[PDB]
C-alpha cells in the first residue's frame, strides 16, 4: 500500500550498466550516501460498541431485529457447449508457447459471511511466469 | 503491504553490469553508504464490545434477533459440454510448451460463515513459474 | 505483507555482473555499508468483550438469539461430458512440456465455520515450478 510496482526487468538504488563497444578509462566514482527510511503505518486506536439491542427494559418485545434474509450467489458458472459433425487439426508447433481451451480460474474469498470483524485483512495475488527461450 | 514487487528479471541496491565487448581499465569506485529502515507496521490498540442483548429485564422477550437466512452458495460450477461425430488429430511439437484442455484452479477461503473475528488475516499466492530452453 | 516479490531471475543487495567478451584491468572496489532493519510488526493490545446475552433478568424471555440459517456451499462443482462417435490422435512430441486433460486443484479453507477467533491467521501457496531444457 506504498509502493506496489510492477517493473519489466530491472530496479536498483544505484546502477551502472556499460554495454556493447565501450571503452572506460580511469574514472573516479564517489558516493557518500545516506538513505533511511522510517515507515510507521497503520498505528490505529480504535474504540467500538456493537450491541444489536443494548439496555431494552420494561414488557417490550423485539422480533426480527438483523434479517439478512435468503441469499443466492453463483461466482462462476459458465458453459460451453460444443456439436461438430466433423473435425480435423493440424498444429505444427516450434519453438512455442501454446495454450488450448485450457481453463486458468483463481479464487479467493477472504472474509466471506460473517459478524463484528476487526483488525486487518489482506489479500495478495501475483501468478504464472511462463516463458520459452531458443537459440 | 509496503512493497509488493512484480519484478520481471532482477532486483540489486547496488548493480553493476559490465557485458558484451568492453573495455574497463583502472576505476576506482567508492561507496560510503548507510542505508537503515525502521518498521513499525499494524500497532493496533483495539477495545471492542459485541454483545447480541445487553442488559434485558423486566419481562420483555425477544426473538429472531440476528438472523442470517437461508444461504447458498456456488463458486465454480460450468459445463463444457462436447459432442462430435468424427474428429482427428496431429500435433507436431519441437521445444515448445503446450496445454490442452487442462483445468488449473486455485481457491482460497480465509475467513468464511463466523462471527466476531480479531487480529490479521493474509492471503498470499503465487505459482507456476513453467519454462523451456533449447539450444 | 511487508515485501512480497515475485522476482524472474536473481536477486541481491550488491550485484556485479561481468560477461560476455570484457576486459576488467586493475580496478578498485571498496564498499563502506550500514543496512539495519528494525521490523516491529503486529503489536498488537486487545481487549474484547463478545456476549450473547449479557446481564438477562427479571422474568424475561429469549429465543432464536443468534440463528445462521440453512447453509449450502458447493465450492468446485463442473462437469465436463464428452461423447465422440470416432477418434484419433497423433502426437510427435519432442524436448517439450505437454499437459492433455489433467486437472489442477488446490484448495485451502483456514477458518472455516467458527465463533469468536483471535489473533492471527495466514494462507501462503506457491506451487508448481516446471521447467525443461534441451542440447
Amino acid at each position: 500500500s506504498i509502493d506496489v510496482k510492477y517493473i519489466g526487468v530491472k530496479s536498483a538504488y544505484v546502477s551502472y550498466d556499460v554495454q556493447k563497444r565501450t571503452i572506460y578509462l580511469n574514472i573516479t566514482n564517489t558516493l557518500n550516501i545516506t538513505n533511511n527510511n522510517y515507515y510507521s503505518v497503520e498505528v490505529e486506536n480504535i474504540t467500538a460498541q456493537v450491541q444489536f439491542s443494548k439496555t431494552v427494559i420494561g414488557k417490550a418485545r423485539l422480533n426480527n431485529i438483523t434479517i439478512i434474509g435468503p441469499l443466492d450467489m453463483k461466482q462462476i458458472d459458465y458453459t460451453v457447449p460444443t456439436v461438430i459433425a466433423e473435425e480435423m487439426s493440424y498444429m505444427y508447433d516450434f519453438c512455442t508457447l501454446i495454450s488450448i481451451k485450457v481453463h486458468n480460474i483463481v479464487l479467493m474469498m477472504q472474509v466471506t459471511v460473517t459478524t463484528t470483524y476487526f483488525g486487518h485483512s489482506e489479500q495478495i495475488s501475483q501468478e504464472r511466469y511462463q516463458y520459452v527461450d531458443c537459440g
